[PDB]
Parts: structure tokens; C-alpha cells; sequence
């Protein structure tokens, strides 16, 4: 919808200034999402592996595709986001909790671009679903996600932090899987 102001077009491709790098609300993140990693197991994303190989040198389709096998990895096959609550599907079960937001941190991956995590944490006694998670979209200022990654955990912050190789990622439940393809063919 909104166009991504240049900020956000060089943002989306981790190259910004701290300066510009703004606390975001939960309902950034409203919606159903369905995890893609079902549509991966059943090769409903393939075509976007086929094309990220054909041009990068030194990868194979497989090696692609066991790269992003990793990286999708998740049980929770399904999200739900709505009033502070966040909701999350397993098997046939669910959890969930009215998360309290904790700020942002900017990471400087080795590559050497830039990403910015967006921290919750539960604080309900009584709820079962995980302690800390944190969103991660190529967004670093408020405005609505068109898909998300999002690292859980019940070691603490830091230690989400730490993680580079699985991160569940979600698109809104409505899209086929070949629009969810569509649109990771771009950006
Ligand atoms: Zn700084
Ligand atoms: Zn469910
Ligand atoms: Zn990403
Ligand atoms: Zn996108």
C-alpha cells in the first residue's frame, strides 16, 4: 500500500541510520498467519528456490532449498495477532499470551547489514506460551507487516538474539500458496 519512502526501500534492505529506527505496537503485526513451512514440505515454493539458483553461483536448487528448510522449521503452524493477545496453533492446541513490548534491538549481521528485532515477553503466570519472542520483518518504523519472521523462546532475549539459522516465517492465511510465491519473488 503505503510507498516504501526511501528510507524504508534502503531499510528493507538492512542499510539505515539508528536515528531512523522507531519503536513499533503489537498490532503492526494484527492478522492470521499461515507459517510457509508446510507449503515448502510440499514443494509449493520450489519455483522460488529455482529462480534464487539460477543466479547465485556456488548454489544448487537443494542446497537452497535445505538452507530455507532450516530457516522455515517450526511445529507452530499457524499465528493469530489481535488486541495485545498473540496466538499460537501447535498441534491441534493452542497458546497464548497479552505480551508486554520491550523495545528493539539493532543487530549488525556479519554481512555487515542491519536488522532490527522487535522484543515482547510474556508476563502471565498462568499462560503456557513462550516467554520472549521477537518480530522481524525488514521494517524499522511503524507500518503494518506483509509477512514476518519471529524467534520464540523461554531461555531469555539474548539468547533469541543469538539465533541466525530457523526463523519461522508467516504470511497472511488468506494468500494461495501461489501468491505467498509471487511475492517472495520480489522485494
Ligand atoms: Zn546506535
Ligand atoms: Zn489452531
Ligand atoms: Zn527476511
Ligand atoms: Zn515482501
Amino acid at each position: 500500500g503505503k510507498p516504501l519512502t526511501e528510507v524504508e526501500q534502503k531499510a528493507a534492505n538492512g542499510v539505515f541510520d539508528d536515528a531512523n529506527v522507531q519503536n513499533r505496537t503489537l498490532s503492526d503485526w494484527d492478522g492470521v498467519w499461515q507459517s510457509v513451512y508446510p507449503l515448502l514440505q510440499s514443494g509449493k515454493l520450489d519455483p522460488v528456490f529455482q529462480k534464487k539458483a539460477d543466479a547465485d553461483k556456488t548454489k544448487t536448487f537443494a542446497e537452497i532449498k535445505d538452507y530455507y528448510h532450516k530457516g522455515y522449521a517450526t511445529d507452530i503452524e499457524m499465528i493469530g495477532i489481535e488486541d495485545g493477545i498473540v496466538e499460537f496453533h501447535r498441534n491441534n492446541e493452542t497458546t497464548s499470551c497479552k505480551y508486554d513490548y520491550d523495545g528493539y534491538k539493532i543487530l549488525t549481521y556479519k554481512s555487515g547489514k542491519k536488522g532490527v528485532r522487535y522484543l515482547f515477553e510474556c508476563k502471565d503466570p498462568e499462560s503456557k506460551a513462550p516467554k520472549y519472542i521477537q518480530f522481524s520483518d525488514h521494517i524499522i518504523a511503524p507500518r503494518k507487516s506483509s509477512h514476518f519472521h519471529i524467534f520464540m523462546g523461554n531461555d531469555s532475549q539474548q539468547s533469541l538474539l543469538n539465533e541466525m539459522e530457523n526463523w519461522p516465517t508467516y504470511y497472511p492465511y488468506q494468500l494461495s500458496s501461489e501468491e505467498v510465491v509471487e511475492e517472495m519473488m520480489s522485494h
